[PDB]
């Protein structure tokens, strides 16, 4: 009894206080593609895309406009819509853009259930909301920075943050976490992301540095559909090895635990597949024993993770900041999620028009 | 914002048109519980239990007559309940009557949560309601009852059936199954069902005659936790050996499909943990490619196969028709979930009180 | 032909000197099922379970009450007993409260076997009885009365201790055990349990640091059903893991052992089948190379593992002396069985009144 | 040094004399991409893409025009370009459209170089041309038109031919396959491919029938992304199962080799990742002891097959030949690849202007 009326979207160059610096290239601003779905039950569902690169901030939006016929005037019914996009992109592909596209239309979608709905997003999946732990997601900063930023984190009541390392010696990754660690405290939290930019000797030589060190966790070591070569790192480990954030679907989820890559995971609200992919990778890191983190999207990770039986931390990475409204706060380190129906998300409609490409 | 405000159950043997003969004994009428869960938004939630046997039936009503005091006054959000369940019982064992009477809460509930947004459970899971086809689940019936059924059965538009084996000889079996196929022809399903009646080495041997014979699949040929013997027993077979009514929990779905006990799964509404296990269980049979049937528990079933991806049969065994209003419907053998807010349980008030126990 | 009369059951809860707090909750009096099994040859059989939560006291009373009609006028024939209870709850679900009452009726009709024959249960199963190295099990005390505990046992002559620990924090844990090591000295047991409190990198952490520190054994890590996640955590570990009070039957345990789940077993009396599943389980210990303790039960447990070939340790937790005479002793930290037919229990009649449901 | 000098890129929309019907879905027409590599060689390198559906057809363009900038003014080294584009787009995803666009890249790469050096494909690689044994490939037609293609295609020399099944009903699939094998002989061979339609028990009923009519390989009998279900299918099958044109680059390839999930492999010149993936993708499919055909880009494939150790048949299926000069020939069913410089493509650049978006 409610239909999808139509699909707006519109691509962005948004700026970021923090370019996002990693060992394999820089994040200067977030290319987003916002989406707007409108529906026949007078709400719109609001979603956004992250692309990662200028690249392909075009070709995304081309794409999503060109896949709204396949979505106009069928029901409002998400998890029906996903198997809708599944079968007819069997062909061409369910993964990559296509993948990260057909994401983007299921989150608006859940957004636009819980309007119908008035309710909360995490509410109409059946949970309460819940504090969540996040910790202050950092950069490929260098020393001085780094340890400003952890300052900075912990004074806004932050119990962690991450740090994004794969500098040229081990010897400065080292000097970056020492600085931190001396700034903030034993009783603190730093993880470290290598985002898949060592081999797997040298992932496993880092690591073990690391370790003796004290880090919280360690995050992409290696090319990230090498699932075998994480395992062979993580065999070599007493800290966890943590991934995810590149898995396109719950299928690279289940193959990478199947065969043990990783002790943590961090599906990416994107290229997990949306709010119903969130679902299904849940289900999974529940049976393997994985403590399931959040990567991007804080805003809808939110209330996805209050549902996450092995929920871990939200990571804050405030990518969208600039044009959404922010009312997902922040109380002593802990996401809170807003009294406000599905996501809880309202565009800054007079800052959008500064940033369209 | 919406809290549970009492619990009611009432212990009730109904009577069954046909006894469920099996090969391991006779259920002949239905010792089942009705639980009634009200809420600070007014609606009421119902949901019922299946004891298997009378021993059980006090039992298992007084267990959750005790549990009341866990679940009044708390929110209406049935995967937040699952949770607190889960931990406090689980020094007790959080398996078996107390497992099953969880997920009696936890179907009313779901019941709940629809009637408080006026819509379908279905479509509250995000999905669309479809046509399910439906199978006419019989019992050991004989071969003149077990044929006659068939052929009603197929008068009243259902394209399959699933007779109970498992009778002295092999010989029996297959007189069994052969009458049926004479009298339905050979576009037509037959399932048969042992109930744990075998040992590996007869399945193994009765199985391969059954093959030979044709029938759709072969239902827990032996002992229902020892996966690794239904492994040992599908490996000699081309016909699929189905299991999964008597998992508790998705955790022990996830056990046997991970060393692949069986081709196909049916789990059964109650045991695999309700509403909140099935979704979990219907990711897993998802990622390991098992077609999903159910087991028992027809009303909510209808919406739950709706929203499962693999989703395959629905059992038609209407073990609740007594006190159950007839709102599902079977239309050339599928059925039609009802126009009705939560699952659609009705019940038939002046009735019940001629069975209470 | 000794045949069985009748069936008593009385519901109590009754006080303990110490309540027995863990990670998950608090255990302040124990709710115990008395069993009485009438046979034809003018002795009773004494056994009891334990409920763990009052929640299912009630109800498990209901159960064993409802089941006298299967077993009143069989023979008095345990294994034989459990056979056909075994069958008859097959569509039911044999686990869980059920086979927790099917394990009372075993332990009782042992009891009444050993009294027909005038000897005590060792004998009667064939070993001599020999004193038992017992551990003093105590809870989550904290750090001050945990060393006052364990000082007094050292005292009393127990050559170890059992904490139970799970503390918001990992140095919260590391105090208690170091506080216990300084009073007791380093000749001396310290046994440790988290009762299923932590997830798997959180016990790979804490275990390590457990390690350090040293430990006699780290007991139940994470979730009880968890097999796999066990054998990862004892893969980074050289102390054992120790687990078994949770396995439903012979069955759960050949299934944690075939994996590696852990390095110790502790099945509980009640848990694993009474007498007739404490023995197969001993078989299964000794072909998997598993030292074999015990867990409650301590009147029963005394007999049972002095016919065990891998018999390690007996726990001393009394939880049933309030209603049990003290006929088992421990002289310099042994238990030692009682010169009396069966098992020795003697119920404290005069006692039993003032904690009855 | 030869620099790449420009980057031009055609969408077009061609007719096909036979639309391409899939059990899950049409193609009626093919969308292209048409790809020109200026070079400072003065030669251009050419190449396209295939779509799959017009949805993606724009956003693919688009993606293409937007990574101009990533290789203008780069030396013309093929591998050296790949791993650049691997690394630039490691952190959106090297997958799904952004590696088809990826590979036209590399295809075009290695034209233009064959070009610098006057040499046709093949040699440059460092191998003899051969005649390649061809299939003619047709579809999803019903028994009259798949035997008059087939019939058609015996005449004009092809020694095989393929056909795309998965209708409702299997006996629908078997009166194709015999209606062909009437009409072509038994010394014929009749590939089958059902474009990922089944489920794992339907393929193992579907296939284990297939088998017995006698057919030369089954393809894609369930969803490309399941080699754990495709090594299940290939389990119970004597015939192979074949696979290979989904693989998004040969380490995809490489995952599902190493669980056995097909005995043949069919990797797709665009997918795999160009020539640049091709040669790594034949690289294993030799050690693993894999018979590897093509799947589409017939003009290239020529090429790649005569340079691949395991090289079984080429897929004739001519989506381009509307826009391209057909200077590869069929002689005897052996495609021959044409004496010209790099891959021989030469478009009919008259035809093209009709077909533009
Ligand atoms: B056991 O030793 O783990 C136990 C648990 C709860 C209460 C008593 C003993
Ligand atoms: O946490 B991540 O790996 C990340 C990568 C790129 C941009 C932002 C965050
Ligand atoms: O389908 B079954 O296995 C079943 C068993 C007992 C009663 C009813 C149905
Ligand atoms: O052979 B193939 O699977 C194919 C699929 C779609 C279009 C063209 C060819
Ligand atoms: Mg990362
Ligand atoms: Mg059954
Ligand atoms: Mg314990
Ligand atoms: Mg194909």
């Amino acid at each position: 009894e409610v239909l999808i009326t139509g699909l707006r979207t519109r691509a962005v160059n948004v700026p970021l206080a923090y370019p996002v610096h990693t060992a394999v290239g820089t994040v200067g601003t977030a290319p987003l593609v916002l989406i707007d779905l409108a529906t026949s039950a007078g709400v719109v569902g609001h979603s956004y895309l992250f692309a990662y690169t200028p690249v392909a901030l075009k070709s995304l939006k081309q794409l999503l406009d060109d896949m709204a016929a396949m979505i106009v005037n069928e029901p409002l019914a998400p998890v029906s819509l996903e198997a809708m996009l599944a079968k007819r992109f069997c062909l061409a592909g369910y993964t990559g853009l296509i993948r990260m596209a057909a994401a983007g239309i299921d989150m608006a979608a859940w957004d636009a259930l819980g309007k119908v709905h008035e309710t909360p997003l995490v509410k109409l999946l059946g949970a309460n909301a819940r504090p969540v732990q996040a910790y202050d997601s950092h950069s490929l900063d260098g020393v001085k920075l780094a340890t400003e930023r952890a300052v900075t984190a912990a004074e806004l009541g932050f119990r962690a943050v991450k740090t994004k390392i794969g500098y040229p010696a081990l010897d400065q990754d080292l000097a970056v976490v020492r600085s931190i660690r001396q700034a903030v405290g034993d009783d603190f939290g730093i993880m470290v992301d290598y985002n898949q930019s060592l081999d797997v000797p040298a992932a496993i030589k880092r690591s073990q540095a690391l370790q003796q060190e004290g880090v919280t966790w360690i995050e992409e070591p290696t090319l990230q559909h090498d699932y075998e070569g994480h395992q062979r790192i993580q065999s070599k480990l007493n800290v966890p090895v943590q991934m995810g954030e590149n898995w396109l679907g719950p299928e690279e989820m289940f193959k990478a635990l199947s065969i043990g890559a990783c002790r943590l995971a961090m599906p990416d609200a994107m290229k997990i597949g949306g709010v119903t992919g969130w679902i299904r990778a849940s289900a999974l890191a529940q049976q393997f024993g994985i403590p399931m983190s959040s990567h991007l999207f804080q805003e809808i990770s939110a209330h996805l993770l209050a549902a996450t039986p092995t929920a871990h931390w939200l990571e804050r990475l405030d990518l969208a900041g600039s044009v959404i409204e922010p009312t997902l706060t922040f109380e002593g380190g802990n996401a809170v999620i807003p009294d406000l129906p599905g996501v809880g998300i309202i565009w800054r409609e007079k800052e959008i028009g500064k940033y369209l490409v």
